[PDB]
């Protein structure tokens, strides 16, 4: 009837405390076999913070794809997209300093997998190439 509780720190340590969660659910790293997925992983500064919201969310969201999906982990975002991704020359630079360049991105940062070709003002990266080896997928003797 009188059931007083205060706390549980005296369990805690125990009842949610000890369950090993650190071993239910993985995933920390998964292996990929030959993806033709466009990843692209910039360094999680006041400049990708930004920029990141409004190239992404500015052009891929009002027009240009679903995908380009960014992914925080450790500390960077992942950027990672389906078929291919295009940023915008003037977005990101207006912010990451104005006037700026275009292959200022992918240059050499943490990681852009993806072929980066830029024209006019707009650069797409590409990961895909339509396959490089659509009639030759397979060949043996």
């Amino acid at each position: 009837m009188s059931v007083n509780s205060n706390a549980y720190d005296a369990g805690i340590m125990g009842l949610k405390g000890k369950d090993f969660a650190d071993q239910f659910f993985a995933d920390e790293n998964q292996v990929v076999h030959e993806s033709d997925t466009v990843v692209l992983v910039l360094k999680k500064s006041d400049e990708i913070n930004t920029f990141i919201e409004e190239i992404l969310l500015t052009d891929y969201k009002k027009n240009v794809n679903p995908t380009v999906n960014v992914e925080d982990r450790a500390g960077y975002w992942w950027i990672k997209a389906n078929g291919k991704i295009e940023v915008d020359c003037d977005e990101i630079s207006e912010l990451l300093g104005r006037q700026f360049n275009v292959y200022d991105f992918l240059v050499d940062v943490s990681s852009t997998i993806g072929r980066a070709y830029t024209l006019g003002n707009k650069f797409t990266i590409t990961s895909e190439l339509m396959g490089l080896d659509r009639k030759l997928e397979d060949y043996h003797a």
